[PDB]
């Protein structure tokens, strides 16, 4: 299975350690809930600039 | 944040309950690791046909038909 | 430019005429805002099942109760 | 609803102002045509280098040098 | 590497054989130009209705 | 059609010339296999940081590239 996560960096995060936790956690979720093979799981994390992510018509930067 | 999950159905699954567990699981995960707001988390699950998902240069339909 | 739209169908929609209005709509916007050549604009629309869309930790299906 | 826009930056654009215009415009369109709840609309703008975008078999960058 | 292909079905196609040709062709190109590891390559093909794909302001369906 | 390629840069690559090959290569494949008109093919290449790509529960960076 493929998992794509797009998030807006906030207050000095995410760190490489938190990224690892996200990767391992979503991966284990597929195993425990769907009994999937862990080795074939691909996860990609995209960090979006605050000025390029909109929620409810406003940029997250504006909202911040 | 935004999370997109693409997977191949198998042995009758996934059910709506398992899908609900996946939605709840990934959300709680974002909260636990990044302390993000649960309310604004969007999750989309795409179910892909075994003949349209390729791993290593071969479709999953072929792989599943082995062992 | 490329534009991808993912939405959950609802109350019979969206119809083909509606999908056409979205295509023409986002296309003109690009010309107006960035003066892009309309000829090279590509738009893709994806429909997602209520049991497959989550918002706030619950499926859209459950939210619709 | 979720919207993802990918474009090649050109002649000093797009500006943060121009980006907001795109976010606002796209969101309004979704309300105008589908009567969707504006509060839950997510839009993401990706900016791509002229060398990483292809059209008709050539990079946007090469197309420009031809003119 | 991950490759996503999106196309509008036409004149009966694409068949599963053509899908396999795309899956392998894309994979081979990655190994050939960048010498990537073939086993870890993931490819996903999305088939899009002609009423959901637009070019130059019109849907592929109207294009006539 | 539309083709999106996501990869992790490795050992001084990919170069613009390589990206051109990838663009032309993917485009020719659509022409040959599906008989598409070249002019309408759009290809986008995304370069992903090794600490952001996960495989089998670990990151490409931890696996030491790919």
């Amino acid at each position: 299975p493929f998992i794509n996560i797009k998030l807006v960096p906030e207050n000095g995060g995410p760190t490489n350690e938190q990224k690892q936790q996200l990767i391992e956690g979503v991966s284990d979720l597929m195993v425990k809930v769907l009994n999937k093979n862990k080795a074939s799981i691909v996860v990609i994390i995209d960090e979006v600039d605050s000025n390029n992510y909109g929620l409810g018509g406003e940029s997250v930067h504006h909202l911040r």
